[PDB]
């Protein structure tokens, strides 16, 4: 009965209401692994004031708050069901949730898990495509709670760090890209160009060798080569913010480039997301959909479902953690592998952390 | 004995000896499909004299000219070989080397192709990426010079526009990766960081909506994955010319930050390319290998031999052409779409004269 095996889900996490969009920003400013301030303790807090209303409205745009829990919670649940069948030597298992900037925070799952008195601890990521802002970061939130609590752990750990190409991720994004197809008009499905959409990053975090860009790129290779390359694609990037130099091209203004180029029939792909959050439900449904949608033309633009709670995907989350128990794998081989011009210390502790665990 | 079938192998091509340096140079900046310029056709023969010396003694430093023809030349001889017997039906085959910016130029291939009086036509690009300055601007010449002699192909026309993860070619990347790996002392092998280093792009040319980056990594990808992940490794970008930004993290700025965070065993894998060339020869053999690496006190850098010679890759050749031939392809999917922002009117002319070719 007593769980012995759990699987920590890491996710950036989103405000659950309006009202836990200031602390979600206050957190988010204050980490160190993915930005710098002058006098950070005390900007911190005042620019999450200021961009709250703005943010708040957003989530408001969409209902009221981001699913990313619901979503979460169902997922490891399947996941969980799955596991406890797949790998009884293992059982029972279950499922934590640490978000990054938001309850349950990374800290207060650990805290959870050692109460449990777990004997396995698996760090999963649920970023397909590692990034040291994403993933990275909540690594580094794993090792730093150890660090910072003095005293080691009492599970042996172990992570999941990346999982760009899993057969069955690929197969849920080909399954989902084909059933919005059949959505558009059939005149228009050879027609279609799909617009594999992924979170963009400053050009400056790229170019310190962030393994991100290219993981995703794989990740599409993939998905167009299960769907037969039965539409032509581009890989574009969304959410930039601020006057620097981000990786593009971006999702905005390649889907305005495309209608005044004639190609006004578009199929958003979110690659880098196996839920919903902002940045789908928000960015591209509503800022790009509907309304830069609007004003270029465009005759048809649809996204592809988000994973969400498709049973491929738990069953692909179950298959993921099973691999990586029976390889008895500490870290992919590519954690062991720091950015070429990396300059965050902690980066190589967290890196050991994992390399080094016992068993 | 009357050629049938001619494939015309295309690559940006190099200067034979030092003397070939200034048309090369100067061809290749009276390309507009490259680089637009005021008064390009006064400052492009200006620009070609003041940077003549410096190239030619970069050829002079790896042995006085580009062996790019030589290799070109025997693959594609290995490669003919092998469609007469592949493809009875289209025999026989005869290559024909058609580089942009030295002879024999493009042009003069064609030119030679239409007069041997063939049947099928097939623009087979020797860059298995696809980016609209390297393939993109190949693709472009053939149009351009049917436009521009005002006359229309008396040969059907085809092509092989791009090819980054054809399963024999990541095969070859893979052997030559095994072979140089094992030649790195026995006790370093575990610990050695693969570097793929691939042409690099500006950022403009990124951010327009070239497909480059995106190829470039499903090779990698495909490569480490038949490699089973034996070693770390990160996609770099090499080549960056000039003030302005370009993709990176740059080549030699991620060796010298290795060694800096005390990964001295490098492989360098130049992933982007099918034969040698200034780039390998000069660039990372003796600019970042020698010099660099001394100076960062590197402990072992070796590079995968260039897949050249190797007759696996004019099997991958044949193979390519075969099915090339088999499934009636005019082109990929992929060039019936121009870049989201693309400014360049020649290149939607470029696709129509693909798509639109009889039979
Ligand atoms: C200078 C620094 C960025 C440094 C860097 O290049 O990394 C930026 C990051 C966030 C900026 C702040 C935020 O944009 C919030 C405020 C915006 C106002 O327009 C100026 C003050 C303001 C308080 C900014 C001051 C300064 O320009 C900050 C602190
Ligand atoms: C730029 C940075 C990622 C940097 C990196 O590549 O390491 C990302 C990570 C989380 C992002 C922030 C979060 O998404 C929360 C906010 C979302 C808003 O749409 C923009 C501001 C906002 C505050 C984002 C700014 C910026 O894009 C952040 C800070
Ligand atoms: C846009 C937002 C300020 C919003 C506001 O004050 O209204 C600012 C505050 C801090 C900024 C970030 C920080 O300066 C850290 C990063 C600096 C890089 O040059 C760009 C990305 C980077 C991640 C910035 C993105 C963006 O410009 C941020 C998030
Ligand atoms: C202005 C133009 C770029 C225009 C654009 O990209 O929008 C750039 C491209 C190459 C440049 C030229 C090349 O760098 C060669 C010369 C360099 C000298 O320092 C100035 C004159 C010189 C002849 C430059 C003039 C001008 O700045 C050019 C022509
Ligand atoms: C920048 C441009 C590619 C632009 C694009 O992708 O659109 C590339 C194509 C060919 C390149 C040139 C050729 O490789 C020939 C020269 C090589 C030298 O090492 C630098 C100068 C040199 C003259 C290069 C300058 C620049 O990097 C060029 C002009
Ligand atoms: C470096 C070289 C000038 C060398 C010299 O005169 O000493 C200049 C001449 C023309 C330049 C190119 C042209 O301006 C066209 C492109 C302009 C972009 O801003 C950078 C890439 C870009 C492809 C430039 C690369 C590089 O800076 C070039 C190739
Ligand atoms: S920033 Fe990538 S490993 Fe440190
Ligand atoms: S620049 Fe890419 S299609 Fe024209």
């Amino acid at each position: 009965r007593k769980p012995k095996t759990g699987i920590l889900m890491l996710n950036m996490g989103g405000p659950e209401t309006l009202g836990d969009v200031h602390d979600f920003l206050l957190r988010l400013f204050l980490d160190r692994d993915l930005m710098t301030l002058p006098i950070q303790n005390k900007l911190a807090p005042f620019i999450a004031k200021r961009l709250t209303p703005k943010i708040q409205e957003q989530y408001r745009r969409i209902g009221g708050g981001s699913p990313i829990k619901i979503w979460t919670s169902k997922q490891g649940e399947g996941m969980v069901k799955l596991l406890d069948e797949l790998s009884p030597n293992t059982a029972p298992h279950k499922y934590y949730i640490g978000f990054r900037y938001v309850h349950p925070l990374t800290e207060e799952a650990i805290e959870e898990m050692e109460r449990d008195g777990l004997e396995r601890a698996i760090a999963f990521t649920q970023y397909p495509q590692y990034s040291c802002s994403t993933t990275g970061s909540s690594l580094n939130a794993i090792y730093r709670y150890y660090n910072q609590v003095g005293r080691k752990p009492t599970m042996k750990w172990s992570t999941i760090d990346r999982w760009p190409t899993h057969h069955l991720l690929i197969q849920c994004f080909a399954d989902h890209i084909l059933k919005e197809l059949d959505h558009f008009p059939l005149e228009k499905r050879s027609e279609v160009v799909i617009l594999f959409s992924a979170c963009s990053l400053p050009m400056s975090v790229v170019n310190r060798g962030d393994p991100y860009p290219q993981e995703v790129s794989a990740t599409v290779q993939k998905v167009m080569e299960r769907l037969e390359y039965c539409n032509p694609y581009r890989l574009v990037w969304q959410s930039k913010v601020g006057p620097m130099p981000w990786l593009g091209p971006q999702t905005d203004e390649s889907i305005k480039g495309l209608c005044e180029r004639g190609r006004k029939n578009i199929l958003l792909v979110p690659i880098a997301f196996t839920s919903d959050h902002i940045e789908t439900l928000y960015e591209l449904d509503i800022e790009y959909s509907q309304v830069l949608a609007k004003e270029c033309g465009v005759e048809n633009i649809r996204r592809a479902e988000s994973l969400n709670g498709n049973p491929l995907f738990s069953k692909a989350l179950a298959d993921l953690v099973h691999s990586h128990i029976q390889s008895n794998e500490l870290c992919s081989k590519q954690l062991t592998l720091s950015c070429p011009l990396c300059v965050n210390p902690v980066c190589r502790e967290t890196k050991s952390f994992f390399t080094s665990q016992q068993l």
